[PDB]
């Protein structure tokens, strides 16, 4: 009786949904399909006014790219659904010859920092960031590939008096209006080039910091490995931590290569007694290429991971969208449960034949009587 | 029934105290004392092995300065019942016109990260960390009083072929052993003087990071303040941050005044479910200046503060050892219990009359049969 339930669900009506195309009833088609039909998430839930999710994104894609969607939303109980539309399968590389692995540790930071912080925090948004530079050079877009272009954090172009890389570079940039941000601080961990008209001795060991006017804390990457931009040697990409900071007036200080700095954050708002999220698997009908990220990301004690046991398999949308276990494993948000623990969610308050492990609400016993 | 119990315990055999005086059963008396009577720990416990306590020592006091005990223990609940042995009693300050503001900051933040990851792992002990330095000049015991030498960090000399203290200088030092190291980054954050002769008008601006030749990353401390050294200008002193760091090759670079790197860490081992540690208030007779910093340390959802709520009072020991609450609230160390909350310990598994709030262990339900 009362078996931990492989659902995602809330204790009261205090709860939020972030997600993608399979919780977005704004969606649009012209066709001989059913109606909502690439919906996980249940049509019921389509005017609760608890649910942020645009078809085609996510929030790592948001956070980084141009394909941007301004997610926001308030909860206790916050609950995530996406993370697919930055996959392997998009194969994203910064350069030529980069490197996605290093894009899919990038992607476990960015969920395990943004995991960790709505575990504390009632409200998620994006601001932009503006930034005060001295110089007359402009931002460059130089991490891009032919389906996207990244844009933060923003690059800006070496000056027109410098002959190489090899300057100091700085910019300030203020973060106001909420009560922590998750800012990229990135690094092109290697050996960079300049222009392709320059000689093969000569690399660039990319350097970027943020500093703290107030406190006087800095946050550092210095470039210590030996991949490259050539097919030769191969691997250079941008590697990012994402770091949680408290508003003030900040210092972006590049020591060589381009100068970084955050064009976007995530603003968070209104702390709360800590809740920990529940993330539900987000991965495609195995014909592509998944990852395990956001399961990297989510862990104790702040994150709690559902996943279904079979295949995506897309019912009548395509082969991506409408799968029926995702869709019961939804469907614990159409009602309240008493308690949400590790194991799932328990239904009842009074009693199980299973004990509940990290609990959370009114959870019941596994006791006799 | 089975209402919250205001005590420290553990839901097994599986558990370990870290302490001081009040559970250090190997002191020594020649007098017409009861028979351990400084304790608040139960005499039966003595011979538990469970325990790690040393009379008048901390585990914040052993980790910064000379009068140095060695903590070590293992347990899956991790207890805590220290940090009196360094308080504003003890007035410390690194600089005749320092502040002990600053060094209640650093006691709250040591304690926070050690808390913290004592959730996440079994064992606790320090180590001595040792450094590799290119130069002739050796360490300087810098921060000091008549009652406290501090080591940790360990401070290097200026060399003698520099005329001031506007140089660079660097150290290496290697972690190895443990999973994890809690290091201390500490900078003198305001206008820092070298030598007693040197004019009004020069002063230094203290820098240090820590550098991973590996990885690239780097955390840093730059003077910002306005704080002196001086009667008409006074303030200055050692802030610290208390930094969680894997094994590796480290690099210690100062940018100006002089070199501090770590001598001690608190080495972790053993790695652990998360499972919270519980804080007793260690505070004195109210006859002597306490502080909270330890309760400012102990936050949700790693850690379970856990206070008496009357003053400290000796029986017949002293005024600062052997209070009657305190032996009641360490009493339930002579135990087991079901489960273990935030409001505190659940005797029974089955039901209570208090809805448990992050419970761990068998936890019993507040409903109706
Ligand atoms: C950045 O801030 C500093 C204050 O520390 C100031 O001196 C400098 O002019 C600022 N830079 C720009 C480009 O405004
Ligand atoms: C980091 O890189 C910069 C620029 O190459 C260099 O000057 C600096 O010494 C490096 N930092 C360390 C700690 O080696
Ligand atoms: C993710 O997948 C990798 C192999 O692809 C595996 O080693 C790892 O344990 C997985 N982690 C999680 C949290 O699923
Ligand atoms: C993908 O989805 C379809 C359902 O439309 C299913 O038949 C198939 O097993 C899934 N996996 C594949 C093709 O690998
Ligand atoms: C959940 O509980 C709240 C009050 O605690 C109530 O307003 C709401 O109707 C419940 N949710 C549903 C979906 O019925
Ligand atoms: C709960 O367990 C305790 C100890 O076994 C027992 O005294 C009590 O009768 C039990 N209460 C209920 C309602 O089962
Ligand atoms: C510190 O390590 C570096 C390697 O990065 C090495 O060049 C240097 O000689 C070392 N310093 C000392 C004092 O051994
Ligand atoms: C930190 O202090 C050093 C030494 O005074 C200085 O050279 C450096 O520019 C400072 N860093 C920043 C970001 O201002
Ligand atoms: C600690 O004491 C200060 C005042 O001395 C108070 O403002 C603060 O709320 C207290 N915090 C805790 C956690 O006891
Ligand atoms: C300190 O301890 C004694 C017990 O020995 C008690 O009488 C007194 O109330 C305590 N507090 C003081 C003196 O402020
Ligand atoms: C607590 O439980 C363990 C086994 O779970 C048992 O060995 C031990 O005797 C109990 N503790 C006490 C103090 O009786
Ligand atoms: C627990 O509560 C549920 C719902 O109210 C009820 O069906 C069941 O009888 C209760 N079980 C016990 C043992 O009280
Ligand atoms: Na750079
Ligand atoms: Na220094
Ligand atoms: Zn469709
Ligand atoms: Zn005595």
């Amino acid at each position: 009786f009362n078996e931990p339930l492989n659902i995602v669900s809330h204790l009261n009506d205090d709860w939020f949904l972030f997600g993608d195309a399979r919780s977005d009833c704004t969606y649009v088609e012209n066709n001989g399909h059913p109606k909502l039909d690439w919906l996980d998430l249940d049509p019921k839930l389509c005017n609760s006014g608890r649910i942020s999710a645009k078809s085609g994104n996510s929030l790592f894609r948001s956070f980084h790219f141009t394909d941007f969607y301004n997610y926001s939303g308030e909860g206790d109980q916050v609950i995530f659904y996406e993370g697919v539309n930055f996959s392997p399968s998009h194969g994203f590389k910064c350069l030529a010859n980069g490197d996605n692995k290093i894009w899919m540790g990038n992607k476990a930071r960015f969920y395990a920092r943004l995991y960790e912080k709505m575990a504390q925090y009632r409200s998620l948004s994006i601001v932009t960031v503006s930034y005060a530079y001295g110089g007359n050079a402009k931002p460059t877009s130089i991490c891009k590939d032919n389906k996207l272009t990244l844009n933060n954090p923003t690059f800006i172009s070496k000056e027109s008096n410098y002959a190489d890389y090899y300057y100091v570079s700085e910019a300030n940039f203020t973060l106001q209006g909420c009560d922590e941000f998750i800012v990229p601080l990135c690094v092109f961990n290697g050996h960079s080039r300049g222009s392709s008209s320059d000689p093969a001795n000569t690399y660039y060991m990319d350097s970027q910091m943020y500093y703290n006017t107030v406190t006087g804390v800095f946050y550092g990457f210095n470039s210590t490995l030996d991949v490259g931009t050539t097919v030769q040697n191969p691997g250079l990409d941008l590697t990012c931590s994402y770091l949680a900071l408290s508003p003030g007036n900040y210092k972006a200080v590049s020591l060589e290569f381009l100068l970084s700095l955050p064009s976007k954050a995530i603003c968070l708002l209104k702390p709360k007694r800590f809740m920990p999220v529940q993330v539900v698997d987000s991965r495609w009908n195995s014909t592509r290429q998944s990852d395990n990220m956001t399961a990297v990301a989510c862990q104790l004690p702040y994150c709690f991971f559902r996943n279904t046991s079979a295949d995506y398999s897309g019912d009548t949308h395509d082969v991506h969208h409408g799968d029926l276990y995702f869709r019961q494993l939804l469907s614990g948000l159409l009602y309240n449960v008493s308690c949400i623990a590790q194991q799932g969610a328990f239904l009842y308050n009074n009693v199980s034949s299973i004990w509940p492990v990290y609990g959370y609400g009114h959870c019941p016993t596994a006791a006799n009587i």
